[PDB]
């Protein structure tokens, strides 16, 4: 029977600076935010419609430098989707996915995790990461590529319900 609407656990995740932070408060508040305040963790819910169902998102904001805390390990194991963000004008930023993701894996000990990799600041000029590269990449993974602006609010709502479509077809 129902008890109130579908809630998702969403986690926000990519290194120092890719704009994690910039993209969650957009899609919360309609709001840019031009400083830069570093993350140490922030919790946040959002109710949306997606494909005609009702959600909560519960979204985990997370901090991009950070060693090995059994705290992190630990919001990695309950979230059920991951949003894997770069900035396309910063290729380290980019090649860190890989590391963000094999984390995930080996934590839900699982190969099938839903996750959406976000190439976000598509806005500037300084593009150091092709479109083609991160499809290729994300093509490697069997997950959706999403090419994101915090400032311009391109893809924002589209990363989070994607990354809402890939948790429900998963289960
Ligand atoms: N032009 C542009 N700037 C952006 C974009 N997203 C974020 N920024 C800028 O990049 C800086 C870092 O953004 P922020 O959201 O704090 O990054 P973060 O990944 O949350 N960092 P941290 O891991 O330290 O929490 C800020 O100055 C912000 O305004 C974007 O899409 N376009
Ligand atoms: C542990 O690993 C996870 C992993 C991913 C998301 C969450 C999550 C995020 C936010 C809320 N909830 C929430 C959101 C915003 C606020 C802020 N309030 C001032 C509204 C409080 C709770 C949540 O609650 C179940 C779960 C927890
Ligand atoms: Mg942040």
């Amino acid at each position: 029977y129902f008890q109130g609407m579908t809630e998702y656990k969403l986690v926000v995740v990519g290194a120092g600076g890719v704009g994690k932070s910039a993209l969650t408060i957009q899609l919360i508040q309609n709001h840019f935010v031009d400083e830069y305040d570093p993350t140490i963790e922030d919790s946040y819910r959002k109710q949306v419609v997606i494909d005609g169902e009702t959600c909560l998102l519960d979204i985990l904001d997370t901090a991009g430098h950070e060693e090995y805390s059994a705290m992190r390990d630990q919001y990695m194991r309950t979230g059920e989707g991951f949003l894997c963000v770069f900035a396309i004008n910063n290729t380290k930023s980019f090649e860190d996915i890989h590391h963000y993701r094999e984390q995930i894996k080996r934590v839900k000990d699982s190969e099938d995790v839903p996750m959406v990799l976000v190439g976000n600041k598509c806005d500037l000029p300084s593009r150091t990461v092709d479109t083609k590269q991160a499809q290729d990449l994300a093509r490697s993974y069997g997950i959706p590529f999403i090419e994101t602006s915090a400032k311009t609010r391109q893809g924002v709502d589209d990363a989070f319900y994607t990354l809402v479509r890939e948790i429900r077809k998963h289960k």
